């Protein structure tokens, strides 16, 4: 999900900057390439869901709104992109994409924002 | 990939009935709403790589030729799919897709074809 991706980069950038102020809409577009009006397609669900907010003055500035280490990049892809069946596959067969479906999912759930933020490369 | 996927209930087929002779490409395409014409471009490569072979006078009759045991999922899917970036993605986002991609492919490569032909359900 191409709004998953970019709504996940979008919360790393926020959670590399937790309680340090804000960073602005135009920015984050800016540093990934992206139209102004489709982040804010993904800034609208997360603001819904409470995970961020926006500064009074900012004319579009941004904070996380709950500490990164509550918040799960399963979560948040959730939020943006959702919580395809061949009817003559055998039953195993169904299974095993099942199988498949839940370890991804495992990963998924098990990873924190904070996590992602912390990463250490170079 | 609707090549793998397909391949894949074409091996179960075959698994179960290793070693009980034959069963007709036209069969198996009725079996799963295929036309057989696509089911023999799935028929190759399996045949190429040496997993199924024809026998001499179905017109086009097959069986496995490797043991369903020594067979993974992950091999199939291979043979018929394949053994994408956004540069602004950070690291530890790059990170986590591989994450899942790993835990996919531990899956696959983990389950046998024989293991999806003794499934058991009702």
């Amino acid at each position: 999900s191409t709004k998953g991706r970019y709504g996940l980069t979008l919360m790393i950038s926020l959670a590399k900057k937790e309680g340090q102020g804000c960073i602005s809409l135009k920015s984050i577009a800016e540093e990934n390439n992206l139209s102004d009006l489709y982040l804010e397609q993904l800034v609208g669900p997360l603001r819904n869901a409470g995970l961020i907010r926006s500064v009074r003055g900012a004319k579009g500035g941004y904070q996380l709104r709950v500490p990164a280490e509550e918040i799960s990049a399963g979560d948040i892809i959730r939020l943006l992109e959702g919580p395809e069946s061949i009817e003559s596959e055998p039953p195993a067969q169904k299974q095993l994409w099942i199988r498949m479906r839940d370890a991804v999912r495992d990963v998924l759930d098990n990873t924190t924002l904070k996590y992602l933020a912390e990463y250490v490369d170079t």
